[PDB]
């Protein structure tokens, strides 16, 4: 059903998420416009960041 | 005539293609939707990969 236009993982490889166990898991949610999505990453400047 | 929205070379630099000779060349063709193009790359996960 659900498909994503952006997927990025930083401290782990994407092909090893099935063999791991995760601790202290949190999820954040909000809405922005298309041109502002690139700002959601470490070491970024701009209005959102 | 032809223009590409995506182009990414991996084991060679893009400015060296005109000076080399290539062996065992093969081409693969298929169709996906726009959101799935990002999965055509080494180390990716998803339904396509």
């Amino acid at each position: 059903s659900t498909f994503f236009s952006t997927f990025k993982c930083y401290g782990v490889s994407a092909t090893k998420l099935n063999d791991l166990c995760f601790s202290n898991v949190y999820a954040d949610s909000f809405v922005v416009k298309g041109d502002d999505v690139r700002q959601i990453a470490p070491g970024q400047t701009g209005v959102i960041a």
